Parts: structure tokens; sequence; C-alpha cells
């Protein structure tokens, strides 16, 4: 993500890193000891999920590595538009919870008031490189009508927009599936946005997690 800075070490216990073939693929969010939420467009074979990570180059005493035994994309995911861009990953071994590994509660209320949020990830930074250390930035939800003007005809009820007019803080390539956190609840997942990245005129677009409460519960419960 661009124009942010390194997260406080203790502030992102829910953040997941997704790898395939030994390389960073996407972000993700721990929502249950057994389940990680990420973007549908992240689906690949041989996924490895890392929890409790802060710096990707280090072997951190807090980190846990797990394979996935089940990857459940939403049935109605549309690759072209990123509509319904959400996937549940069933961890092969339950998260060893600690100070630095904790699930994040979902925002189940689509009418939730809090518009001050933050995003996190190991995706591309403003200099065009990929950071070792996880980045964080404060951004704000943008009203649906604001965002529809930004991407006329292309924004569904399954999408949320968020950005920062002052610095243009924004998620970027490699941040997919990472948490948009508002009021300390999971409000969205990094889905798509402007390229080059930066939200000064076009906000980032996020999967509207509140819409998927039932589908998540049914899947975890199956
Ligand atoms: C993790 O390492 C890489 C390395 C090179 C990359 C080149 C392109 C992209 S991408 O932008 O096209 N990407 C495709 C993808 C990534 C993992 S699985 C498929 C998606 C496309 C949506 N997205 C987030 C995003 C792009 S711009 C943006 C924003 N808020 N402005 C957010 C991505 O990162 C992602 C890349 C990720």
């Amino acid at each position: 993500l661009v124009h942010g800075g390194p997260c406080d070490k203790t502030s992102h216990p829910y953040q997941a890193a997704l790898y395939t073939s030994g390389h960073l693929l996407c972000g993700g969010v721990l929502i249950h000891p057994l389940w990680v939420l990420t973007a549908a467009h992240c689906k690949k074979p041989n996924l490895q999920v890392f929890l409790g990570k802060h710096n990707l180059g280090q072997q951190e005493s807090s980190q846990e590595q797990s394979s996935v035994v089940r990857a459940v994309i939403h049935p109605d995911y549309d690759a072209a538009s990123h509509d319904q861009d959400i996937m549940l990953l069933r961890l092969a071994r339950p998260a060893k919870l600690s100070e630095l590994i904790q699930p994040l509660p979902l925002e189940r209320d689509c009418s939730a008031q809090t518009t001050s949020c933050h995003i996190l990830g190991w995706g591309k930074t403003a200099d065009g490189d990929f950071p070792d250390t996880i980045q964080c930035a404060y951004i704000h939800l943008v009203s649906r009508e604001e965002c529809e003007h930004a991407y006329p005809g292309q924004i569904t009820q399954n999408m949320l927009c968020a950005g920062d007019e002052k610095y243009g803080k924004d998620s970027c390539q490699g941040d997919s599936g990472g948490p948009l956190v508002c009021g300390d609840h999971l409000r969205g997942l990094v889905s798509w946005g402007n390229i080059p990245c930066g939200s000064k005129e076009k906000p980032g677009v996020y999967t509207n997690v509140c819409r998927y409460t039932n589908w998540i519960q049914k899947t975890i419960q199956a």
C-alpha cells in the first residue's frame, strides 16, 4: 500500500500473509481459529498462510505457517468486475492464538457508522518496491454515491470504497484480501482500485464484508 508507514508491531494480530511457490501472493484476515478471509482473485494451488508475521524477511518467534485444506470462493464471483471478491480459506491446522495472532470480528451491520478506517499489507509502496515490513495507513470510507461517480456503472452493493484525499493513501498490488478495519471490526477486503495506486481522485475498492455474514457463517458451520 502507498503513502503509509510500518505498522505498530502489536496492532495487526489478525493480518495474514498468503504465499504460493515461495512468493508473496496476497494478504488475508484471520476471522476464526480455523479460517482466513481473502479475495477470490487470490485463489491458486499450493497456498501457504503465514500468521503472526510483521517482517517477511525474518523468521519471527511469533509466526505460524499453515497449508490450506479447503479454499471456498463465493459462487457468484465475477472475475471481470471483481464483484463478490471473497474467499474463505480453511487452515490445515488451527491458529495458535497469542498476543500477535488474534481473529478480527466482522462488521455485520451494513449501516455501521464508523468511517475512519485503516488498511494493511505487504503490497507495493509508493517507490514501486515491495516492503519487508508490513505497512499501515488511515483512510476513510467514501459514500456510495461518491464512489459511483468515481467508477460509473461499475460499483455494486457488494463493494465499498475508501481513500484519503490528503495523501492518497491507498492499497496496492500485493495487498489483495487484506483487511479494511473500521471501528476495530472487519469492514472490507482489498479488492481493486486505481493503477498507479493512490486514492486522491479514485478511491480503492473493497469487498463489502457485511454482505457476506450469512455465507461466511454457513461455510464455517458446514
Ligand atoms: C504480490 O506480488 C505481486 C507482484 C506483481 C503483481 C502485479 C500485478 C498485480 S494485480 O494488481 O494485477 N493483482 C493480480 C493478482 C494478485 C494476486 S493474485 C492476482 C491484483 C489486482 C487487484 N489487486 C489489488 C489492487 C490493485 S490496485 C489497488 C488499489 N487499491 N489501487 C489494489 C491486486 O493486487 C499484483 C502483483 C502482485
